[PDB]
């Protein structure tokens, strides 16, 4: 297990800080870096495990419609630091994450072309695979919502995380 560091912190957002009276926690921000991935079934919520029929990713526009998807995190251009902090004695195997981009095609590789690796990390050796804080350029130039789609694939049992962050990234 582990949670997310930087950028920023939500819980000063949700501190009376935000003014003094009035606030917009959006409290569902317990344990979303933790959100679980299993192999076979239960999921206890809705399918997931559907990359390759790609029911989690034509009809994943729906978890792109849900409930539980949480808030964009708003960023501008230039390069922000992403950490995450983990209690983790659990032995990781890979983790890479991703960004969505938007205007896909069929014609094209749409189930992957559906998104950019914005970076990996291989469990290795050295202080690079030993980097658990990174720092991610943003344009300058652009504005418009995508989503962090993160893998954190663990060696020690068949089931892993997989995690996603709604994001709106905009100019300088
Ligand atoms: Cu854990």
């Amino acid at each position: 297990h582990g949670f997310i560091e930087k950028p920023g912190s939500r819980a000063a957002l949700c501190s009376e800080a935000f003014g003094f009276l009035n606030l917009n926690c959006g409290s569902v921000m317990y344990e979303p870096q933790s959100l679980e991935a299993k192999k076979g079934f239960p999921h206890s919520g809705p399918a997931d495990g559907q990359i390759a029929s790609a029911g989690g990713l034509f009809g994943g526009i729906l978890d792109q419609q849900s409930e539980n998807r949480w808030f964009k995190h708003i960023m501008t251009g230039g390069e922000h630091t992403f950490t995450w902090t983990y209690t983790a004695p659990h032995n990781t195997s890979q983790w890479h994450y991703y960004i969505t981009k938007k205007g896909w095609d069929p014609d094209k590789p749409l189930k992957r072309a559906d998104f950019e690796l914005i970076g990996a990390v291989p469990h290795d050796g050295s202080p690079a695979s030993r980097n658990l804080s990174h720092h991610i350029y943003i344009p300058e130039d652009r504005l418009g919502y995508h989503v962090i789609l993160a893998v954190w694939d663990v060696a020690d049992t068949e089931n892993a995380f997989y995690q996603v962050i709604d994001v709106d990234l905009v100019n300088k």
